[PDB]
Formats: structure tokens, sequence, C-alpha cells
């Protein structure tokens, strides 16, 4: 493979697998060494962790750990993990670094890389009354149960609600409306982050079940066909880059071609192995162990942002300290 583990610190559950994701997002790993943390507090600070864990994965032949990363930014508890999606540990990790990125050289590469844009409307049937909101996302939660696959789960995603008798819409001036709700999309981003809901509420057993069931997605996405215009000049088709896979009701797995190039490789914890395109997609499709959240590129992005990494893209500065660092601990 060339490509190092994580040790599986604690129960991080997902955590592994986000991190292997977001390092082979290769042009945010740049913008991340670029962040100045020189007089960061060593444990105090996410940035820095997080600049010490890809360091790692970049350089280390061995399993590579996340103590003070998880320390960092507090999850560590029992529960931590397990009261979170894996989209709110992303947006944790993310903020924290677009805001280190703030008023520097690679200020605004988070959004650049990972936000879209949206429209939810309210329209009145009977009445000429419109609301209209644009607004920011950086990831997409899709329905899949009594779905069979992406297509439609992103066709129940910008499917119009009908607002009728009790949840009638209070159009203001005009009193209770019967009237129609729905979404829709303005822009995708270059990464394209999917969680698939398979998580939902138990009125019986109280806890967040399962949802085995089998769910279809394709090495290529299409999807200029849910923007409002499309663009000639770069549609808007998404290629494959990574599946977070999980097992039972729990074992977390992610399966990565990192260059985009159907070379496949698995990575469970301390042990990257190649693997099929069989393995990685279709076998993930579920019906156990199955997907739980993907991520696309968009084709014409690829390549800046998979964009080389070599070691001189760390500045001297933050090896330095961080060589320094790994020395001083010394265990007699
Ligand atoms: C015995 O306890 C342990 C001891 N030692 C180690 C580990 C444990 C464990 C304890 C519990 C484990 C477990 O099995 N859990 C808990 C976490 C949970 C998890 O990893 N999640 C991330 C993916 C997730 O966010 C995806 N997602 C995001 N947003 C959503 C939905 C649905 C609606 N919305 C708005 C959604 O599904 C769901 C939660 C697991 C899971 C996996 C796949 C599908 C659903 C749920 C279920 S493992």
């Amino acid at each position: 493979t060339g490509y190092v583990g994580l040790k599986n610190q604690g129960a991080t559950c997902y955590m592994n697998s986000l991190l292997q994701t977001l390092f082979f997002t290769n042009q945010l790993r740049k913008a991340v060494y670029m962040m100045p943390t020189e007089g960061d507090d060593s444990s105090k600070s996410v940035p820095l962790a997080l600049q010490r864990v890809f360091y790692e994965l970049q350089h280390s032949d061995k399993p590579v750990g996340t103590k003070k990363l998880t320390k960092s930014f507090g999850w560590e508890t029992l529960d931590s993990f397990m009261q979170h999606d894996v989209q709110e540990l992303c947006r944790v990790l993310l903020d924290n670094v677009e805001n280190k990125m703030k008023g520097t050289c690679v200020e605004g590469t988070i959004p650049k890389l990972f936000r879209g844009k949206m429209v939810s409307y309210i329209q009145c049937k009977e009445v000429d009354y419109r609301s209209d909101r644009r607004e920011d996302y950086y990831d997409i939660q899709l329905s899949i149960k009594g779905k069979k696959n992406i297509f439609e789960s992103f066709v129940d995603y910008v499917a119009v609600e009908q607002l009728d008798g009790d949840n009638k819409y209070d159009a203001g001036e005009h009193g209770l409306q019967e009237a129609e709700k729905g979404v829709k999309f303005l822009t995708l981003p270059p990464v394209l982050h999917l969680q698939l809901m398979r998580a939902m509420y138990d009125p019986q057993t109280d806890q967040n079940i399962k949802i085995n069931d089998r769910f279809e997605f394709p090495e290529q996405l299409p999807l200029d066909e849910f923007l409002q215009k499309t663009d000639p000049k770069d549609p808007a088709n998404y290629i494959l880059h990574a599946v977070l896979v999980h097992s039972g009701d729990g074992h977390y797995v992610v399966y990565l071609n990192p260059k985009g190039d159907g070379k496949w490789c698995k990575f469970d914890d301390d042990v990257v192995s190649r693997c099929t395109k069989e393995e990685a997609i279709e076998h993930n499709y579920g019906g156990c162990t199955n997907a739980y959240m993907l991520v696309y590129i968009r084709e014409s992005k690829l390549s800046e942002v998979l964009q080389a990494v070599t070691d001189h893209d760390i500045p001297q500065q933050l090896v330095e300290r961080l060589q320094e660092e790994k020395r001083i601990e010394a265990q007699k």
C-alpha cells in the first residue's frame, strides 16, 4: 500500500475512519500544515494536534496514535462518541481549523472545499406568498430506509412536502395556509460528504436502532439534474473517494482509493491492505456490514483536491518542534 494505519486508542469508534478520509483530502492536509501553531499550547491546541496526527501519518512507518488529539477536543469519557454522529466530529475539527486559518494565506480553505449552497422555500398553494432562504451546508444527511439507492435518497431530499390540516403553514398576515415546502440545491462543493441515516428513533427500545438494509451507491455519481442551473463548463459529476463502514450494532472500517484512481485499500486501524473495487463498493451495500458515510469528489476538481504532497510541504519550523517533542518522550 505504502500507507500507515492508526492505533485504535479508545472507543473512538468512527474517528480513525474520519481521520483517514480527511488525511487523503490532500488539499486540506497541506493547508493544515500551514497553520501558525508556532506558539500554540502543546496539549490544549486542537489545530496543533491534528498537524501531529497528519505529520505522523505521512512519515511514520508504524501505527499512529491519537491520544493528545482526543484530549484536545475533550471527547474522552465513554459516550463522547456514541452521543454524536460522524458529521459532528467532522464539524468540530474543520471548524477549529477553519478558524485557525483565519488571517493567513490559507484563510478560506475549508468552505472552499466543503461548503455548498441550498434553498429552502415555502410556496402557498392558493395565495401569493413565498418565503426564500438560501442555506450553507458542509455535509448532507440522506434517508435510506425504503430507498434503494443514492438517486432515490436524493429524490426524497428535494421532495415537496404539503402543509395541510394541523401542519398548516402560518403565513403571517394571510393566516394559516395550505402550502408546500421543499429544498433545492444551488451548488455542490468540490468534496461531498454524504451521511446515510441508518440510526433511527426507537419508540420501544428507546435506543438508536441500526438499519442494515441494502443501500446502493455508484462509483460515479451525476448530480447536474438536481441543480437549478447546470453548467456545461463544469458539470456536477462526482467520483467515489471513500466508504466509511460499520458492521454489527460495532466495528468501524474505511475503504479509500486515495488518488481517486480505483486503486482501493481497506483501512482497519493499524492494518492497511489493498482491496478490490467490489470489496470497497458493492460489498458494503449491506443486507451486518455496510456503509454509513460516503465521500465523493467532483471530477473537475480531483487534481487540485488530491494535489501531491511532499515532505517539504511541511514548514521546517513545524517539523523541528514535533521532532524535539517526540524525542523528549524518553521512558526509563
Ligand atoms: C458496546 O459499546 C462499545 C464498546 N466499545 C466500542 C464501541 C462500542 C459501541 C457502542 C455503540 C456502537 C454502535 O454500534 N453505535 C453507536 C454509534 C453509532 C455511530 O457510529 N454513528 C456514526 C454514523 C452516524 O452518525 C450516521 N448518521 C448520522 N446522522 C444521522 C443518522 C441518522 C439520522 N441522522 C440525522 C445517521 O445514521 C450514526 C451514528 C453506531 C452506528 C453505526 C452505523 C449506523 C448507525 C449507528 C451505533 S459501537
